[PDB]
């Protein structure tokens, strides 16, 4: 008689995507004279997006409309049932692989082992990258925090130096931002009776690139003091003003920790002596701020060895841990150490081999903080950015995030948080996901209960919808590009050379995923044969590689 099915889709309510899905659900009733009814459910309605696989398998849901490569961790073959970086990159080629070169049956055998019936692929779109900052070349991906959908997509970007996270499309921007600063933030941790920290944030270079720096610090109170548990410190340090040659500088900072004699207002005095590539100097300074509001400013003056022949930025973090706001349930190691105070030792490592060792002593005399600093920097290349003053302060952390194509990403508000779009060159507009396929998968028991006449009709329905969906998305994307311009969003194109650099990374990662199990091996072997047959892949790009 009448069959009812609940199917949840990866599309959020109020997307172009979701509207196309409900339309399909009405088409299925038409194509079956009301014998099969599909109740559509937006993302999250019944279970979370990434929980759909287990919900369908167990029958909580009858079926799902996911992005197929979300199952890459638990079914390697599914990394090969949607585009991967710099492989087959036209919708028609994936249609051919699926419907004549054996892809569909490969997919069906793999899913049936899980108690799922893979109906067929649904054509969708290519994907864009929405970024807060201008990523203008391959090297700019290093240090970026990037949301991506895992599997081979994430592996390729991790090999290009990105930190990757997996989040559902609907939930990228409350969080990815927090995550990026969590990265750039110092990481406090108790060890061996000291409070230690590690900071992993790049300098900003005038050419837009970044220059990596690893900061390791040991802080030790001069009297025994309660150590805290591990925690995090958001610190933002600005250079407020400077003279021409930086012999007089004003900086200020706000610092906050998260999971009687130190008065509300405190002044400090600092003296630094140091050497960088053999250039000796001294600095004297005076500062003030609000230790519990954690806002401080200071004025520094080069008293010897001025002008300094290197970037001020390597000294700025050396000039005040008493001025960090700590919540009540995090012991304040720095404040509790007073009046005797504390010492620290630091070893900053850069990416060109430059090294700085720093020693600091912090005490309290007469109601004023006294800081003494000794700094030794060596091994900076003479032409490098530190010695040639080509740096601009410290990165606050960089967020970029793939999700889908331009319309639906606009539905989800990406234009508000990110003012750049990163695409490939016109030859290769999508480097990571040119053909981002969805599918329909039905609980296997549900499927086999359906009369074979309705089975065939549902398969036909899905094949028709694959291209209606595709066509609908593509139309919306045409409307979206003008809205991006109105929002102030700038489209950046990478170069052919940038593509070559991704390609060297991508091909070996293909073969590693291919060799995970028998299904992944079978599917990649047939994709590779096709790619070789149409001149996608040369024999030479392949040298040293074999299933
Ligand atoms: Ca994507």
């Amino acid at each position: 008689r009448r069959y009812k099915w609940r199917i949840q889709t990866a599309w959020d309510a109020g997307t172009v995507g979701y509207s196309l899905f409900q339309k399909f659900t009405e088409r299925v009733k038409e194509l079956t004279d009301g014998q099969l009814e599909v109740q559509p459910l937006p993302a999250g309605a019944v279970v979370g997006t990434f929980d759909m696989f287990d919900a369908v398998k167990t029958g909580v849901l009858d079926g799902m409309n996911p992005f197929t490569l979300y199952w890459a961790e638990r079914m390697p073959v599914t990394a090969f049932l949607s585009s991967y970086a710099l492989g087959l990159d036209r919708p028609d080629q994936w249609e051919t692989w699926f419907y004549s070169l054996g892809g569909l049956d490969n997919a069906r055998r793999a899913f049936a082992e899980q108690g799922l019936f893979y109906v067929g692929p649904v054509q969708h779109d290519l994907n864009t990258i929405h970024s807060k900052k201008p990523i203008r070349r391959f090297e700019d991906f290093k240090g970026v925090k990037l949301r991506v959908p895992g599997g081979m997509i994430a592996e390729v970007f991790a090999a290009a130096g990105a930190s990757t996270v997996l989040l559902p499309g609907g939930e990228v921007y409350p969080a990815l931002e927090r995550g990026a600063v969590t990265a750039v933030s110092e990481r406090m941790y108790p060890e061996d009776g000291a409070l230690k920290s590690e900071i992993k944030k790049g300098l900003r270079l005038k050419d837009g690139g970044h220059y990596a720096a690893v900061v390791k610090t040991t802080y030790k109170a001069k009297k025994p003091v309660q150590l805290p548990g591990a925690y995090v410190v958001d610190i933002q340090l600005d250079i407020v003003s400077h003279n021409e040659d930086y012999t007089i500088v004003e900086q200020c900072e706000r610092a906050e920790g998260r999971h009687a004699i130190v008065k509300e207002f405190m002044r400090f005095k600092v003296h630094m002596e140091g050497s960088v590539n053999g250039h000796e100097f001294e600095i004297e300074g005076e500062g003030e701020g609000r230790p519990y509001e954690a806002f401080q400013t200071a004025k520094l003056k080069v008293t010897k060895g001025g002008p300094l022949p290197f970037a001020w930025d390597i000294l700025s973090p050396q000039f005040s841990k008493a001025y960090i706001k700590h919540p009540a349930d995090i012991p304040d190691y720095f404040k509790l150490s007073f009046p005797e105070g504390f010492r620290w030792e630091r070893v900053m490592y850069f990416e060109d081999g430059g090294i700085i060792h720093v020693d600091q002593d912090s005490s309290l005399q007469d109601g004023v903080f006294i800081y003494k600093v000794k700094l030794r920097g060596t091994n900076f290349p003479p032409d490098g950015p530190v010695m040639q003053k080509k740096t601009m302060g410290w990165e606050r952390g960089r967020s970029a995030a793939d999700f889908v194509g331009p319309a639906v990403n606009y539905n989800l508000g990406f234009h508000q948080e990110a003012k750049y779009i990163i695409m490939g060159p016109p030859e290769t507009p999508a480097i990571h996901q040119p053909v981002d396929l969805m599918d329909f998968t039905i609980n296997l028991n549900r499927w086999r209960s359906l009369p074979k006449p309705l089975q065939e009709r549902f398969i036909a329905a899905v094949h028709e919808y694959s291209w209606i969906h595709y066509a609908g998305i593509q139309k919306a994307n045409l409307e979206a590009w003008p809205k991006y311009r109105q929002a102030g969003v700038e489209v950046i194109r990478l170069g052919n050379e940038d593509v070559r650099k991704f390609r060297r990374l991508a091909i070996p990662i293909w073969f590693k995923w291919a060799k995970m199990d028998k299904y992944s091996r079978e599917a990649f072997a047939s994709q590779l044969e096709y790619m070789r047959g149409i001149g996608h892949v040369t024999d030479e790009e392949l040298k040293g590689l074999s299933l």
